[PDB]
């Protein structure tokens, strides 16, 4: 039920499809035993003429007639055979392939629109809980995966059927009790197998959460890294923590890795058990009772059984996690819970016009607990009027306008428009007759013609003309380009808040409501722009009966009747003067204010000679990889032997030749394996371990190293950092171990197959490669059409979903909900495409995967067929078969190698070019000499010539333009801009963050942008706006190590002193040992920058970089920072850079620097003497 069935809810002729080729899938597996049994038959006539080959010297011409006969026979046998088994694995499979698609396709695209527009139906909910965010994330994300529950399902069915079916078929019919005997060997064996594999496997699982831990704890935070370079370098923290968790589950998730290689080892190990139990029981039974050398069949035929119940599982998986999360989110899909608003029918009022009344209400907000915030609200408005409420401590009034929409339905008590229960008429009819606009001006990523559209779908430029003309705003629309079919450049972001609000006054403005409502629209917004839009809100207010909350008393006076307010507390009510009368609450508040990357260059064997550097060596393990190879085809010469020394040789020792080479298989495979292998695993694995170590410590530092225009102007987030540090130093590790297994199965393949290739005999030697290099390239070309046509299917799918998301995540659209549908309308269209296109792509699978399959029964037929050629009188062409197909066996050992191991050596590499082209950088200021630190170098006096720079985007038109400024020592140097920029960049440009495009700096005498970098951060008091202080313990934070600078404790307590917060100091617990407290959460910026000035006084500088230090505090904090900040000064030189107009008056030289140019400069007085830019600013100020 539910799960499953909802899950594969809606399909006539799709759900016939689907058991359709539900059966095919069926014949197909069936299809590859059949197959089996069938080699079984081939082989046993081709036994009968080996043995009697063997006899010989004898009849020459019964000996050409009877095995001329017999080629002949099964020459045909055959033909029929591929035939048969043939043309039945194409057809059927194209057609198992078209259920997946087909089925899948239409489903998901119901599962599609229905979803959408279920979304768009939840109401309300979407903004009351979900992540809206999160959610179309699911949109996309749940579906596909539904969809690959489909697809994989099929295939599964598929591998059931052929486990079941073959290892049933040939493990029951042949053998009797022999097919016994193998279900007794074979399956216990098969039990054993799986089962310790499994039990190690998860221990692995274990191990590699044991990493995830190590890991994070070889994260830290490697942010601020701004304050950080202003600091100097951690790099032993990192370091001792990174490879100290790594080491550690290294070599012991390397022990379960080098165990991996023990399950490798085991599954091996028990494989040549499979061997051993195998030939042995047949040896046995094939000796005494049962005399075919033909077991082989039914033998190896239900080891097929056991592989394809495997492939059966991870199928099955993909069917689950796809059945799972899509039924449970189908849950929260097809689920119509809505019924708090709805749309469809209802009650319809003509009557046009009518009066608001607010009978009583008790809300409480969607979260239960959360406090009703209409605590029983009573409030009538008559029409034609225009209601102001006014309140301050947010949460009600808000509200009240809220519910009038009827967007949460109230808790209690009721609410009547026009005369109606607002309840009562219907949702759409009842938004449309209420145009109401918020602060957020929300437009959509098309042209105003259309936001005004979307207001309302039939209406000609000609209303749309007015209606703008009416919001006055045909002006700016006019003036701007491209005119009404103006587009809004990737949402609303291309236009002035003023601008925006405006339109969507012209929006719900041809929306010609009855009840308008603004919920302090003019909020947020610049003075001038508010007094044109208030302007606009009243030309379309007035005829329109009106309710507005907002903050402007000044636009309050002009109220029919104030409603009184502030955070759900009802109370005056009236004319402005009869509130004010009432000196209540009007009067009083009145009173009161008056993750994409992708980098073309790659790196074609460099990473290999880098992989090299970062290898001391490990010949051992290439070594030890060489005779794994060899190890393998040995089993194929092995095989080939056993089977053939039995199906056609010497009646006695039969049992010694059978007991020797199943026991030697078994010591072969099984102890050069389990040995090569952990042997391996140790070796190469320990490689991983350091080159993964060693590679993060290197590209670490280099990032420490790093920096100038690197994190000081980036687009690569501490995430993507740290990511880049895990990942990477993982990648690279699969870079040395693929280029391992390259050798390996080379060797393997190439090496030991060619050999044994020289001893063919020519005609399958040929044949042969023809075919592993031919379905090798059908496989390879398989996989290039598979992912292509699902990318091209990801970018149309895309842009629905891009379009699908945008009302979503706007949700706003509800305003006017005179959209839902006629948006997923046009998604419908887009998905319309990918929907035809998803069904050609459909029937593509099909032909491939067929054609894929053709490939094999074809190679078989050639194969066995061209092998058997001629044997008229005993030719050439015997047992040797075998051994060539060992040679195709082996292109299919070198396939089980690309499929696995480490990854496919491709985003291992790219992965290793970005952890190179970092790794390597540009130090660009590391240490040095560039100065000696004369003991006469203790001056401060900052010159700057030219001073011409813009950090890195050059073509944005400098922000430092032939700039020059200066400042002696032991002084101020007051800096005031416009705002921003310039400030900041001039004390970066000190701190040689950025040096200058042209011109230069002179802290003293020497050069900066020469001297020694190192140095001049030595001298630096740096405070910048937002501060920061690493999660450790405050006194280690005051006694921030700049260098070699030993944490001097009295040196710190002169810190906490002159800083100010040797009050949090005095008391509170722990004094000098509290940590900053879960990474600083717990002290006030006020405090935090006493502590960064601590910093700075901490390193005893000649000069301070104040960047308008306190830019967002309050009381005793400005305060005790200007104070400490005071005595902090004077002694030493300090640009301090500031946007307080107020406090700056005790400044030695104020610079008014017009961004890139300085304007006016020189004392405080005498700039106001200098009426103007100065002047302009202190009397804005006021
Ligand atoms: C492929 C099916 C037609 C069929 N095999 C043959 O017809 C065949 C004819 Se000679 C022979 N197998 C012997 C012999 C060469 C030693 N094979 C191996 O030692 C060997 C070692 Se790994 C491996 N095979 C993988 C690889 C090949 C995918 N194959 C299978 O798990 C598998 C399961 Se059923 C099956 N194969």
């Amino acid at each position: 039920v539910s799960v499953l069935t909802m899950f594969r809810y809606a399909g006539w002729l799709d759900r016939l499809y689907m058991l359709v080729g539900t059966l095919a899938a069926i014949i197909h597996g069936v299809a590859l035993p059949l197959m089996m049994l069938i080699f079984g038959d081939m082989t046993d006539s081709f036994a009968s003429v080996g043995n009697v080959s063997k006899n010989s010297t004898n009849m020459s011409e019964a000996d050409k007639r009877a095995m001329f006969a017999k080629l002949e026979e099964e020459m045909t046998t055959y033909a029929y055979y591929y035939t048969g088994i043939g043309a039945g694995v194409l057809i059927v499979a194209y057609i198992q392939v078209s259920f997946w698609c087909l089925a899948a396709g239409r489903q998901i695209h119901k599962i599609r629109q229905k979803f959408f527009h279920a979304i768009m139906n939840q109401e309300i909910g979407w903004f009351d809980v979900h992540d809206v965010g999160e959610l179309n994330t699911r949109l996309t994300d749940d579906v596909s995966k539904i969809n690959e529950g489909i697809g994989d399902k099929i295939g599964m069915f598929f591998q059931a059927m052929a486990t079941f079916f073959g290892g049933f078929i040939i493990g029951f019919t042949r053998g009797w009790k022999l097919t016994l005997v193998i279900l007794a060997i074979s399956p216990v064996l098969g039990l054993s197998a799986g089962i310790w594999a499994k039990i190690l496997s998860s221990f692995t699982d274990k191990e590699l959460h044991a990493y995830a831990k190590a890991g994070a704890v070889a994260e830290e935070v490697l942010a601020a890294i701004r304050t950080v370079i202003a600091f100097g370098g951690q790099k032993k923290e990192l370091e001792r923590y990174n490879n100290n968790l790594e080491e550690a589950k290294r070599l012991g998730i390397k022990k379960a890795i080098t165990a991996n290689i023990s399950m490798g080892a085991a599954f091996l190990l028990i494989y040549a058990s499979y061997a051993l139990a195998f030939w042995y029981g047949t040896s046995l039974v094939i000796s005494k009772e049962y005399s075919i050398g033909q077991v082989l069949t039914v033998f190896f035929s239900v080891l097929i059984g056991a592989f394809s119940v495997g492939q059966a599982s991870p199928n099955i998986e993909a069917f689950a996690n796809a059945r799972g999360a899509a039924y449970e989110v189908f849950k929260i899909i097809d689920n119509k819970p809505s019924i708090d608003s709805f749309s469809k029918s209802g009650h319809k009022p003509d009557n046009i016009q009518g009066n608001l009344e607010f009978k009583n209400i008790h809300f409480s907000y969607p979260s239960r607990k959360e406090v009703q915030i209409l605590k029983g609200l009573n409030l009538k408005v008559k029409s034609g009027q225009t209601v102001a409420l006014v309140g301050n401590s947010g949460c009600g009034k808000s509200t009240t306008v809220q519910l009038m929409q009827r967007l949460y339905d109230p808790l209690d008590g009721m609410v009547s428009i026009d005369g109606q229960d607002i309840r009562t008429i219907n949702v759409r009819y009842l938004r449309e007759i209420i145009g109401v606009v918020s602060q957020e001006p929300v437009l959509f990523a098309t042209t105003i013609a259309e936001n005004i559209r979307y207001g309302r779908e039939d209406v000609t430029m000609d209303e749309i003309e007015k209606a703008v003309k009416e919001a006055n705003a045909y002006d700016f629309i006019m003036k701007l380009p491209h005119q009404f079919d103006t587009l809004v450049g990737e949402r609303g972001a291309q236009l002035s808040g003023g601008q925006k609000q405006r339109i969507a006054i012209a929006r719900a403005l041809v929306r010609n409501p009855k009840i308008l409502l603004l919920d302090e629209a003019t909020s947020a917004l610049d003075t001038e722009s508010e007094a044109v839009v208030q302007a606009a809100l009243d030309k379309a207010r007035e005829g329109r009966t009106t309710i507005v909350i907002a903050h402007r008393l000044s636009t309050v006076r002009n109220a029919d009747v104030i409603a009184g307010f502030d955070g759900g507390v009802i109370v005056e009510q009236g004319n402005h003067d009869e509130l004010m009368r009432e000196k209540g609450i009007y009067f009083k508040l009145v009173m009161t204010q008056t993750l994409d990357e992708d980098v073309p260059p790659a790196s074609f064997w460099r990473i290999l000679k880098l992989n090299s550097t970062e290898w001391p060596y490990f010949v051992v393990g290439i070594f030890c990889a060489i005779i794994n190879g060899g190890l393998q085809p040995a089993f194929s010469v092995i095989f080939s032997k056993v089977v053939g020394v039995f199906t056609n040789g010497g009646p006695p020792e039969t049992q010694r030749q059978n007991s020797n080479l199943f026991s030697l298989l078994f010591l072969i495979l099984g102890i050069i394996s389990f040995i090569t292998f952990f042997l391996q695993g140790f070796t190469f694995g320990k490689a991983g371990e350091i080159l993964t170590k060693r590679l993060r410590y290197m590209v670490f530092k280099s990032m420490l190293r790093q920096d100038v225009s690197w994190f000081d102007d980036p687009k690569n987030t501490t995430g993507a950092l740290t990511t880049r540090l895990a990942n990477d130093a993982a990648q690279v590790k699969g870079a040395t171990g693929s280029r391992l297994a390259v050798i390996f199965q080379n060797i393997a393949n190439l090496g030991t197959g060619i050999i044994i290739s020289l001893i063919y005999g020519w005609q399958l030697t040929l044949l042969l490669l023809a075919i592993v290099p031919i379905i090798a390239i059908a496989g390879v070309v398989e996989m290039k059409m598979l992912s292509g046509q699902a990318l091209k299917d990801k970018k149309e799918l895309e842009g629905s979903g891009k379009i699908a998301t945008e009302a979503i995540e706007n949700f706003r659209t509800v305003v006017s909900l005179t959209r839902e549908q006629k948006f997923e309308t046009m998604y419908a269209q887009s998905l319309q495409i990918p929907y035809r296109n998803a069904m050609k792509k459909a029937h593509v699978f099909g032909i491939t995967f067929s054609f894929t399959q053709a490939m094999m029964y074809f190679s078989y037929a050639a194969c066995f067929r061209f092998g058997a050629y001629l044997v008229t009188q005993q030719l050439m062409t015997f047992e040797n078969v075998l051994l060539v197909f060992s040679a195709i066996v082996f292109g299919a050992m070198a396939v089980g190698q690309v499929s696995s191991f480490a990854p496919d050596y491709a985003k291992a590499t790219v992965s290793a070019s970005h952890i190179i082209r970092i790794i390597e950088k540009t130090p660009e200021i590391d240490s040095y000499s560039t100065q000696g630190l004369k003991p006469n170098m203790l001056e401060g006096n900052v010159q700057f010539s030219g001073v011409v720079f813009n950090y890195p985007t050059r073509p944005s038109i400098p922000v430092l333009q032939g700039l020059s400024l200066e400042v002696k020592k032991g002084q101020t140097l007051a800096l005031v801009g416009s705002s921003g920029c310039g400030k900041s960049t001039v004390v970066q440009l000190l701190e040689r963050f950025y040096d200058p495009m042209a011109g230069s700096v002179f802290l003293d005498g020497k050069e900066i942008k020469q001297l020694n970098v190192q140095w001049l951060r030595a001298q630096l008091g740096i405070v910048s706006q937002e501060p920061i202080l690493f999660d450790c313990s405050i006194a280690e934070n005051i006694a921030y190590g700049d260098n070699s600078r030993v944490v001097s404790y009295e040196e710190i307590v002169r810190a906490a002193k002159e800083a100010n917060i040797h009050q949090f100091i005095d008391s509170l617990p722990d004094k000098y040992n509290t940590r900053v407290g879960d990474k600083g959460t717990q002290l006030s910026g006020g405090q935090k920058q006493r502590i960064a000035i601590a910093r700075a006084l901490v390193r005893q500088p000649h000069i301070l970089l104040l960047d308008e230090a306190t830019s967002a505090l309050d009381t005793e904090s400005e305060k005790v920072v200007q104070e400490a900040l005071d005595k902090a000064r004077e002694g030493r030189t300090c640009i301090v850079i500031a946007h307080r107009l107020s406090t700056i008056q005790n400044a030695d030289l104020i610079v008014v620097i017009q961004n890139g140019k300085v304007k006016e400069h020189g004392t405080h007085q005498q700039l106001l003497a200098q009426k103007g830019i100065y002047f302009s600013m202190v009397s804005v100020q006021a």
